[PDB]
């Protein structure tokens, strides 16, 4: 079980709705990740970062899914120059396409933890992009803490334990119509 997250995109009429395993941590989403197929890119993609996107969107497509998901292979992605607004505080986050990001799994969009994520934590080292801790037990920018805690920087989530931050943020979600449970 799990949860879509509906983000708005700063500046325009347009929004995009991630699958996540962690609404929980969405406190802790500091940039968001669309597959280079991603339908909404060409429409948000900057003028200046066209031509990167572009390319990027080219060497995307020549690789399997198989080596895009590879743990030990390099990040690489690019900047849509867009930005997407989180729910829960209205803060800005910068949309790139990545192509760790499957077009055919969920969404095809994340919400990017790089705190506690391994890939997304791997990525933001890559790309030199803020990482946020909302679960402690461990040093977030040393190593992605992939485990269980208590929930910090959170606000109404603090001191919370998974189950009942998800079940907590799910309905504050659903109440403002920007997040259901999916399975
Ligand atoms: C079921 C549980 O509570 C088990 S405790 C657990 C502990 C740590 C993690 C960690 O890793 C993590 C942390 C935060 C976030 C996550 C993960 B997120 C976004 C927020 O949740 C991910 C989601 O980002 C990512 N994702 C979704 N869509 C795609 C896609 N199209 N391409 C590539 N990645 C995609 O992957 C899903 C679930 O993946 P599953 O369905 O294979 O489980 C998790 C659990």
């Amino acid at each position: 079980t799990g949860a879509n997250v509906t983000f708005k995109v700063k500046g325009t009429d347009k929004e995009f709705t991630v699958f996540t395993t962690r609404p929980d941590t969405l406190f802790g989403a500091t940039f968001t990740v669309l597959a280079p197929e991603h339908e909404l890119v060409d429409a948000i993609t900057s003028s200046e970062q066209a031509e990167a996107v572009a390319d990027y969107k080219h060497q995307a497509s020549l690789k399997s899914d198989l080596v895009r998901t590879d743990l030990a292979k390099e990040k690489t992605g690019v900047w849509t120059g867009a930005y997407a607004i989180n729910p829960v505080n209205g803060k800005e986050m910068p949309i790139w396409i990545a192509d760790y990001v499957l077009a055919s799994y969920g969404t095809g969009a994340v919400m990017a933890v790089p705190a506690h994520d391994q890939r997304d934590w791997e990525f933001a080292k890559q790309f030199d992009l803020p990482i946020v801790e909302v679960l402690e037990g461990g040093n977030v920018e040393e190593a992605a803490y992939t485990e269980d805690g208590l929930h910090v920087n959170s606000d109404f989530l603090d001191g919370l334990n998974k189950e009942d931050a998800i079940a907590k943020i799910v309905a504050s979600l659903e109440e403002k119509g920007c997040g259901q449970e999916k399975v």
